[PDB]
């Protein structure tokens, strides 16, 4: 395999917009994997690390999180994949061999996560050239780019037949929605719900609570442009904090005749995390934090709140095994026990990448797919 | 029932007082009441605080008591489950087997007398207890420091009747209550490695549920080295005192673990232990289980990294057992020898000596006090 020249986005430094540029993409080694990247999409992290509020950002660096392609080549000892296979690349990775991956309890394998957080690839370098600059790896991914390299426990190899420039979407919001419903959760039919934030994850909870047989969903957001599609996804009602007086968790409680079975934080506000737990029904009453809040930001309590039974809990990327989850997520999607449609609110070439940070500014998106 | 009982109680006639042994009038049981002989008490960090003035919910003058045994001298109109002579434990979380709590198997907070309970009456909004002219309160639906009480018939566990009651009434507080954080709020499996903060009775039962439940590893936590021993004893397999290391416990504990341990327990009543025991707790599965009490007003705080990674913060109220039915078993396991009680008592005292049963659990020197009435 040889470097290939590329387009990509390149983000130089905190606080400018992403700078398309000719790249180079060096070919993948021991255990690594090169992909064509056919669609991607823009999440929330992306533009906070791009912000500069995030402490361990480091730039050069080629964001991109959301995304599904074809293997363009393998790396040496790669028996799994071969050029052609449709996947869709991993942010958790899954090796199958750690104490994590061994576990039933959680996804959370720590395999390459030290390189991973630090941009590189598992042997601690970068795939990534331009201008003479080594540029950064971004969340294990870095999608925003017309071929990336990513370790070989970070892909999932996905149904031939599913769309990519929908299925992308399934590399992080939707699968992280559902998955904290169905899999973190695990709500019983006849749930009462509570979901704060109703963009792309909080929908996708949504959707979760729906599948589950949840009775009663509803929707909390502060913008009520939200609501319209919370309930063609199933939200039986919604609700905006700023309408009520009182602290949202009173309200909660008052239409619930003493709180929701399980509620879900997906915004990532601690003042709304303590609010979600306390809207919950004292002796049974679950809350599961899926919202990321920004560093050295605090969640509190009185304990009470715990002693007189509600649990406290959070997720990550819907506690999905990655490798093995992914394809069968593809599967619910391509016999239609799940939407991923629906959430597609934008679509935009490559080179218009930066009106999806901006449509995303402006609280009038859900997804913005970008066709490479 | 019968007629007023002219008998003994210690009675808090005020806040941050001791209890004065006074001779009180109790009235016969009502419908759906039950009169009960108290054999045997023991002494709560709860009736302390109470007795402090530092909580807020507080009002005297009171019969306080919650952990006791006895036997049913008496029962009102309607209660036909319970008849003079049974053997019983008084609850302080009742079973009325009705409310959306009772008929609900993740909890049991039944709330069918909770109001009234809160206020140190009886369910009809009233008080049996009389001391020279004056109304004195029940508390926590079972004031155990009287030679009789009067209780809701909800809130009575009916017993083994050859229970020796100046053992079992431990089981109406902190040993029920400890093990049932442990196989029921926990519900660890076998080979779990497990932390447990603070050595007191609370503690002490969480790590003989941890060894029933087949604990692995079951490391105690005490900033008292005296706990220790006895700690070892009810199956710790290794003992750390928070002030022999230089950074923070919950470090510590990882350390030891590589990486955490897989269930903590907080059995203080101490807000940033609370946060230390969930910190503690393995990345990805970790479950903490707050079962101390903390005072009035004071806040758990965290990252929600901590949880987002995967650990789970929980609590429990009395072990999390449904009452009415599971505290006859918990006796029977006692009886047959599967949990221990009598290796909770580490004093004896007469009722007129009850203020020296606090005295002692203020010095730290005891476990339970069990008062002889
Ligand atoms: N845990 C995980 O594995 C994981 C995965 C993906 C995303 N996330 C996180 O989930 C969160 C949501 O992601 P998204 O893509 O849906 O973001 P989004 O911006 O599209 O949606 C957030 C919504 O919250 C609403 N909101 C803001 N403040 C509110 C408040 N005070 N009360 C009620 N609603 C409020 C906004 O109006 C918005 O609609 C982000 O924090 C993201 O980082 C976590
Ligand atoms: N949740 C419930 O239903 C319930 C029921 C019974 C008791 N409780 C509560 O459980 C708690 C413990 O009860 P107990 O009877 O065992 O009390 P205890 O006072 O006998 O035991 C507490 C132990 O904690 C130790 N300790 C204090 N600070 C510490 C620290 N910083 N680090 C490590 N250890 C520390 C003390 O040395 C003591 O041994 C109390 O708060 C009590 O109110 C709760
Ligand atoms: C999964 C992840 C990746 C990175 C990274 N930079 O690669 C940082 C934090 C996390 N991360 C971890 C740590 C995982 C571990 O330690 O094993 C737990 C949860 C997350 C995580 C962080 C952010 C998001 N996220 C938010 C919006 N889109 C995705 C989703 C998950
Ligand atoms: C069970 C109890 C009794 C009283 C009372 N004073 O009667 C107050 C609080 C509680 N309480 C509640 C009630 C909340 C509700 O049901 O809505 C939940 C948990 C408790 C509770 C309070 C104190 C203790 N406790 C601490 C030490 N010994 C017993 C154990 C449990
Ligand atoms: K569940
Ligand atoms: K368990
Ligand atoms: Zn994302
Ligand atoms: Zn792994
Ligand atoms: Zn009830
Ligand atoms: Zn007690």
């Amino acid at each position: 395999n040889e470097v290939i020249k590329c387009k990509a986005a390149v983000a130089w430094e905190a606080g400018k917009p992403l700078s398309i540029e000719e790249i180079e993409v060096a070919p993948p080694k021991a255990h690594e994997v090169r992909i064509k990247i056919i669609a991607t999409a823009v999440c929330h992290t992306d533009a906070y690390t791009l912000s500069g509020a995030d402490p361990e950002g480091c730039f050069p660096v080629i964001l991109g999180h959301e995304g599904a392609g074809i293997v363009e080549s393998v790396g040496e000892g790669v028996t799994k994949l071969k050029a052609g296979d449709t996947v869709i690349p991993l942010y958790i990775p899954q090796c199958g061999e750690c104490k994590f991956c061994l576990n039933p309890k959680t996804n959370l394998c720590q395999k390459i996560r030290v390189t991973q957080g630090k941009g590189l690839m598992p042997d601690g370098t970068s795939r990534f050239t331009c201008k003479g600059k080594t540029i950064l790896h971004y969340m294990g991914t870095s999608t925003f780019s017309e071929y990336t390299v990513v370790a070989d426990i970070s892909v999932a190899k996905i149904d031939p037949l599913a769309p990519l420039d929908k299925v992308c979407l399934l590399g992080c919001g939707i699968s992280t929605g559902y998955g904290a419903a169905v899999n973190t959760a695990k709500l019983e039919p006849g749930s009462v719900c509570a979901v704060f934030g109703l963009g792309g994850v909080g929908l996708a909870v949504i959707m979760g609570c729906k599948v589950a047989g949840a009775s009663r969903i509803i929707g909390v957001d502060i913008n009520k442009d939200k609501f319209a599609r919370a309930k063609e996804f199933g939200a039986t009602e919604c609700i905006n904090p700023q309408d009520f007086s009182k602290p949202i968790q009173e309200v909660l409680i008052e239409m619930t005749d003493g709180g929701v079975d399980y509620s879900f934080e997906c915004i990532g506000n601690v003042k709304v995390m303590r609010a979600a737990l306390e809207a919950c029904h004292k002796g049974w009453g679950v809350s599961v934090v899926v919202g990321v809040a920004a560093s050295g930001e605090e969640i509190a309590t009185r304990p009470f709140q715990l002693v007189t039974g509600r649990t406290w809990k959070g997720t990550a990327f819907g506690g999905w095994k990655s490798v093995e989850s992914v394809p069968k997520l593809v599967s619910e999607y391509m016999s239609k026990k799940i939407k991923v449609d629906e959430f597609v609110t934008h679509n935009l070439s490559f080179d218009e990448i930066n009106k999806a940070f901006e449509l995303m500014h402006s609280g009038k998106s859900i997804r913005t797919v970008v066709k490479i």
